[PDB]
C-alpha cells in the first residue's frame, strides 16, 4: 500500500489499558511479549497462575482482555509463500515453503536452529508435536510454547482440509 500502516500496543500499553501493568513483567518474562499472539488458545489460567498471577479475578479479567483482542493472520513470509483462499476475495491463510518461514510468521525465527539441531524440518514432524515436544527441543518460555502449538494446530487443520479434498494428498 502507498499509504501508512497503523502499529499494534505493546504489551506494556495493552495492559494499562486495562488496568493490569503491574503484571508487566511476568508477561514479558515468560514469552507473552507481542500482543498479536496472546489469548485463548495461547494464554490459559494455569499458566498465568504459574508466572505468578495469584488474583483469580485478574487472571479472569486479564484472560477476557486477551480474548477481545483482534486475530492478526499471520503475514506471508518475503520470499516464497503457499497459501490458501477461501473464496475470491477471502483471508489468504499460509501454508510456508519451509520450516524457518513459519517460525518467522510467528516471530519464533530464534528456534530454527532448535528446530534443525533436532531434525524437526518438516510439516509431518512439526504437526503432531506436543507443548511437551516444543519444551523438550529447548523452547522454555510458556508464551512462547503456547504460541507455537497453537500455530501448529491451525496448520495442521488447514494441511489435513486439504488433504481432506483429495488432489493433494
Amino acid at each position: 500500500i502507498s499509504g501508512s500502516r497503523t502499529l499494534e500496543q505493546s504489551v506494556g500499553e495493552w495492559l494499562e489499558s486495562i488496568g493490569l501493568q503491574q503484571y508487566e513483567s511476568k508477561l514479558l518474562l515468560n514469552g507473552f511479549d507481542d500482543v498479536r499472539f496472546l489469548g485463548s488458545n495461547v494464554m490459559e489460567e494455569q499458566d498465568l497462575r504459574e508466572i505468578g498471577i495469584s488474583d483469580p479475578q485478574h487472571r479472569r479479567k486479564l484472560l477476557q482482555a486477551a480474548r477481545s483482542l483482534p486475530k492478526v493472520k499471520p503475514s506471508g513470509s518475503s520470499g516464497e509463500n503457499l497459501y490458501f483462499q477461501s473464496g475470491s476475495s477471502g483471508p489468504e491463510y499460509p501454508l510456508f515453503v519451509t520450516v524457518g518461514d513459519w517460525l518467522d510468521s510467528i516471530k519464533m525465527g530464534q528456534y530454527k536452529s532448535n528446530f534443525m539441531a533436532a531434525g524437526f524440518t518438516t510439516f509431518d514432524l512439526i504437526s503432531r508435536m506436543s507443548i511437551d515436544d516444543i519444551r523438550r527441543i529447548g523452547v522454555i518460555l510458556i508464551g512462547h510454547q503456547r504460541r507455537i502449538v497453537s500455530s501448529i494446530q491451525t496448520l495442521r487443520l488447514h494441511m489435513m482440509h486439504i488433504q481432506e479434498k483429495g488432489f493433494h494428498v
